[PDB]
């Protein structure tokens, strides 16, 4: 099994106990660590934060403590836009520029691979031709990584992609069966299914549909997303199920209707550390005083409300349920967004350090046999 965990290079700017740096990383928690995010300049891989080079050394230096660990660098992300990807894949020359830059950059900074996080080919302003061009990019990278391994004698660079769960995006951008052959693994973003862009409450990451749902809404859940990627041609062993250590919040129209599907007037109040309305870290919901926790019985995930605030999130129990699910489907492991949104320092939830991600590690049977300081949940 794999446990693929994302580090974010902006978590270093959170205040107080929520501040997160590579030293807060446990080298033995995950099997693969992915660094979010790199960018692109003149079709070449580039840093995005003033101290990335410092952080890259600390991050990849974790492999000194755990030589089994693999690291990857993720390019793009949800605020990166599409134009730089579109322009880079538009010609063979630009793709070659990018591919060669990626090899040099990853080797220079001691990363073991590249994770593609374009949101998304064929959508959000990207033209329809980018669906086939993304396929070509993935093929170009895979082929070049193979060649560089042969010529250099070094372990081949890994290639992964973070891919959407929603059918609209999948069909506009992803030749699933073709790309799956060339990717080492596929990081399924099985979250952001619902949120405050909608006028009623709904869960960030439900495992199954609600009985009431129909039409396209009935596929906005983890099981449907997994089945979609499998049926469209992803080998189960390559499909890595995303898991959120955050929730999505709503302001309710009335504190007297707290159901899933109740009317909402907008995003929930921002959290005290993450400061982004509509989102909360697990550590910002796990210890919410005077709140009422509930479970959505069809969907196998919790929500919590207090006054006119409603949050759908994941807890230890829902992570256990989702790992049981992924094992039943024969998937390659779990992926987690993100290290810095779990209670990484044990400062909030009274569940020790990394309670959610340790739950994933346990349930995947990835606990080191040498480990002394782990906590079973
Ligand atoms: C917009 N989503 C939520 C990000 C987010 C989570 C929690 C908080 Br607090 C503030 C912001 C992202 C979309 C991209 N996702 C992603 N997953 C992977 N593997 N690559 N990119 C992670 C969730």
């Amino acid at each position: 099994a794999k446990l693929v965990c994302y580090f974010t290079n902006w978590a270093q700017y959170r205040q107080g106990e929520a501040r997160f740096l590579p030293k807060d990383l446990d080298p033995s928690l995950c099997t693969h660590l992915i660094y979010a995010f790199a960018g692109m300049t003149n079709h070449q891989l580039s840093t995005t934060e003033w101290n990335d080079e410092t952080l890259y050394q600390e991050f990849n230096g974790l492999k000194k403590m755990n030589p089994k660990l693999k690291t990857l660098l993720a390019i793009g992300g949800w605020n990166f836009g599409t134009q730089k990807f579109t322009d880079m894949v538009a010609t063979a020359n630009n793709r070659q520029t990018f591919v060669n830059s990626a090899i040099r950059f990853l080797r220079k900074y001691s990363f073991d691979g590249l994770d593609l996080d374009w949101e998304y080919p064929g959508s959000q302003g990207s033209p329809a031709v980018d669906k086939e061009r993304f396929t070509t990019l993935v093929q170009d990278l895979a082929n070049a990584f193979q060649q560089e391994a042969q010529t250099s004698g070094k372990e081949r660079l890994l290639l992964s992609a973070a891919v959407p769960a929603g059918q609209t995006y999948v069909d506009a951008g992803y030749e699933v069966d073709k790309i799956a052959q060339n990717l080492d693994f596929v990081n399924l973003m099985a979250y952001d299914f619902h949120g405050s862009w909608e006028k009623v409450t709904g869960h960030n990451s439900p495992l199954y549909k609600r009985q009431e749902e129909s039409g396209a809404a009935a596929s906005l859940n983890v099981d449907a997303a997994v089945q979609q990627w499998l049926q469209k041609g992803t080998p189960a062993s390559k499909l890595i199920l995303g898991m959120p250590t955050y929730g999505r919040s709503f302001t309710l129209a009335s504190s007297s209707d707290t159901r899933v599907g109740a009317p909402a007037t907008g995003s929930g109040t921002p959290g005290p550390f993450t400061k982004e309305g509509g989102m909360l870290a697990y550590y910002e919901v796990c210890s919410w005083k005077g709140a009422t926790k509930q479970r959505i019985q069809d969907q196998k995930v919790p929500y919590i409300f207090r006054d006119n605030q409603w949050v759908g999130f994941d807890d230890v129990e829902s992570f256990k349920t989702k790992v049981s699910y992924l094992k039943q489907k024969g998937l390659g492991g779990a992926m987690v967004w993100a290290l810095d949104l779990d209670d990484f320092a044990g400062f909030s939830c009274n569940q020790g350090r990394y309670p959610l991600i340790q739950t994933l590690r346990q349930e995947l049977s990835l606990v080191p046999r040498g480990s002394h300081h782990h906590h079973h949940h």
